[PDB]
């Protein structure tokens, strides 16, 4: 016996993470530390900054970066892309 998003696991499915500076990030789940609250994702890009008007300019970037880690206690909302499937 099992639950259903158990089932699916979170590593490897697509999400999007929106950031405490209104920055939206895009990645894939490539390790999860539940011990430090910690979440790292990999092949990950920022659409933009301009998006939401924030106090510090940001230049544009159009590079893709290996490696980014984010604390929860930073991130403002978390969310899936890749929902669970029926599992029998």
């Amino acid at each position: 016996l099992e639950d259903p998003s158990g089932g699916t696991p979170y590593i490897g499915s697509k999400i999007s993470l929106i950031s405490k500076a209104e920055i939206r990030y895009e990645g894939i789940l490539y390790t999860i530390d539940t011990e430090n609250s910690t979440v790292a994702l990999a092949k990950v890009r920022s659409f933009g900054t301009e998006d939401r008007p924030t106090d510090r300019p940001i230049a544009p970037r159009d590079e893709t970066f290996e490696y980014i880690i984010f604390r929860g206690s930073d991130i403002k909302d978390l969310t899936v892309c890749e929902p669970p499937k029926p599992i029998m």
